[PDB]
């Protein structure tokens, strides 16, 4: 498809037995997940952007369904305010810019 | 020019004769650069992101070229991590996300 800019990117992916919506975020190196308790090992990390950092944990390996696309990798979760589909994720859809 | 995202998504841009590397971003509402001076009168702005908020000088009716497109609308200055071009102005220039 083509999602234009005019409003924020936001699409339906599936985590588990979660449905969320979630930003189609190019300045997002990682995918950012609010905060819920997957199952698996973690390792903490601390992420920055604008108004400093937050505390993450990385999952690896990780099966996320975006708009019906198949992806699987590294999902960092924490108190972040919305759901990020980072650059990761975006490749693996197919996902570009183009203007 | 149809931009991967194996890599981040970072453009020239022009803004008042000088030359910056500013990141394309989706995720980002607003157009958001690093302390520079620019011309006329701002309005003091906070604006929130992943960390938190901070204040940010808003300037409005800003010419800036990007990648050779030209947009003219509003540009925050003040503590972002790294220059960002946000939807504001990406919808100026024609951008879309494809899949
Ligand atoms: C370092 C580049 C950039 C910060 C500039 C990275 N952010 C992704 C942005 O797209 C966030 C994504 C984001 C969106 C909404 C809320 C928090 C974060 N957008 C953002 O901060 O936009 C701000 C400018 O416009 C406003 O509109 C949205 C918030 C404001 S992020 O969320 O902080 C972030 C995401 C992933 C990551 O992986 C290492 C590291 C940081």
């Amino acid at each position: 498809p083509q999602i234009t800019l005019w409003k924020r990117p936001l699409v339906t992916i599936r985590i588990g037995g979660q449905l969320k919506e979630a930003l189609l975020d190019t300045g997002a190196d990682d995918t950012v997940l609010e905060e819920m308790n997957l199952p698996g090992k973690w390792k903490p990390k601390m992420i920055g952007g604008i108004g400093g950092f937050i505390k993450v944990r990385q999952y690896d390996q990780i099966p996320i369904e975006i708009c019906g696309h198949k992806a699987i990798g590294t999902v960092l979760v924490g108190p972040t305010p919305v759901n990020i589909i980072g650059r990761n994720l975006l490749t693996q859809i197919g996902c570009t810019l183009n203007f």
